């Protein structure tokens, strides 16, 4: 028995329409709980709702199968108009609702899943200003706000700063943590462990991702990652699987079983 | 106790000119044996000699410390005329001497460390014709011939075939195996295990390589690699370390110790 979360994007293909119900997620929640997942990270936020349902209902649904509502992927990248103007006010109204709805759903974290590589350092600084502003609102509501990488964040901006480094260096630790995706880091030619040592404590969650099933490919050194989790600052780990060798359910079950069997994965990080 | 080899390029900084010897390697051979390495892969072949010594003397020196002379990195590239013509006969005289020198040194394998990405599929095919002929000569002398990748072989030729794939497909299994560098495969965005399953039996040796010390970075999934070593065809594993967190001897010892402590690394593959 270990505390391990699942990103619901992983089962996007198993959440469809049934009767009048447009996002019929309850069946897959029960299947995931049955496998042994202990918490979820959502991937469907809009207009104060999750999967088209009230925060309160969604929370009840997740809790009914014995899992925790832990985190969510959502956000609102800046328009070209906002990058040039610096006026985020319309964006910040959206964040007020978003944060309130996440608190209502019982979330401990909110994570933005994607920002594009900016053309200039000036733009990157505007992004840092935005990220700090959002993180500050989150902390006032008692939520931790973070950012999830792909591989493009390991590119340099204007041949100077690496994008992810700049983000980390120019955000306050209480406003922003990094939900490090260890597969995309490797695909970016980055060493997760070298990142952990460079920015101790900033990696409060990990996305445990591989090419397909966790621990199958030979491309990610989970042993070394987990050996360095304390330095990193890990509180929670979330499995993510987007490509599959088997039917989706089996793929995500085998991924969980890799971590459950691994002696280097602790029973809890929180 | 496990059978684990060491690429002597790893300790190039510890083999200097000193005294009577242009390459004073005996002290480091003894340090490597004392650490627990069982075999060596050379990286200094020239005109019938190893590290400036006769094959017979080099072998005596390696065997005196209880290690095996296993493998060697060497190879002669084609001229522009030979590449355009497909006439290797000049190059094949070099190979007769090379093969004989390696057999005298007790070598089981000879591995070519580098070919550049060819401009055309015609050029690549000529290279495959060359690799086949070398490997046939090696085989007739009792030696297994192989090729060691970096990241560039995961590039496409003429936006068609991937270079490493084309090489494997167009060489006979008994003439050529791949000494797969697992770190450079990952840097090339390739899955070692997916390569193993695509080309079963062709990976007779592995280069066990990481960014620095083996198993430190988080960038290589050694557990998955070793779990699939039978499909792959692994017979021997060779450590390589080229960048170091510590003094060279400690870095290569820590690298060995990771493998000795890893339960998924068997005592022998041969
Ligand atoms: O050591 C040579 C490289 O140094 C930098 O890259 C390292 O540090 C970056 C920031 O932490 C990482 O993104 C990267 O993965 C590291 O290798 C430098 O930015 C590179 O240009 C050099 O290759
Ligand atoms: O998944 C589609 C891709 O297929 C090829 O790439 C895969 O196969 C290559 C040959 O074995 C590997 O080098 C590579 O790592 C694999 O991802 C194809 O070359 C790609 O263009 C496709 O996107
Ligand atoms: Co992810
Ligand atoms: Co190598």
């Amino acid at each position: 028995k270990k505390d391990i979360g699942i990103q619901l994007y992983s089962v996007r293909d198993l959440i469809g329409s049934f009767g009048r119900n447009q996002h019929d997620y309850k069946p897959v929640l029960k299947a995931l709980a049955d496998m042994g997942y202990t918490s979820i990270e959502a991937a469907s936020y809009n207009d104060g709702k999750f999967y088209g349902n009230t925060p309160e209902e969604f929370r009840r649904d997740v809790e009914a199968v014995g899992m925790k509502v832990l985190s969510s992927h959502c956000g609102k990248g800046l328009s070209d108009e906002e990058l040039a103007s610096g006026d985020f006010s319309e964006s910040m109204k959206w964040w007020d609702q978003c944060i309130a709805a996440h608190k209502a759903a019982g979330m401990e974290y909110i994570v933005t899943p994607y920002l594009p590589v900016p053309k200039t350092l000036k733009e990157m600084q505007t992004y840092c200003d935005y990220l700090n502003a959002i993180g500050k609102k989150c902390r006032e509501a008692g939520i931790k706000y973070g950012y999830h990488n792909h591989a493009h964040e390991f590119q340099k901006i204007e041949d100077k700063a690496v994008m992810l480094d700049y983000m980390i260096e120019n955000t306050d630790p209480e406003n922003l943590f990094i939900e490090l995706d260890v597969y995309w880091a490797v695909m970016g030619k980055a060493s997760p462990v070298d990142y952990f040592h460079k920015y101790p404590g900033r990696f409060k969650m990990l996305h445990i991702k591989d090419r397909r099933e966790i621990g199958q490919s030979g491309m990610v050194g989970f042993d070394a990652i987990f050996e360095n989790a304390k330095t990193a600052g890990v509180e929670n780990i979330i499995v993510e699987v987007e490509q599959y060798s088997y039917d989706v359910e089996k793929s995500v079950k085998l991924s969980l079983d890799y971590l459950l069997e691994a002696p280097f994965v602790k029973a809890s990080y929180s």
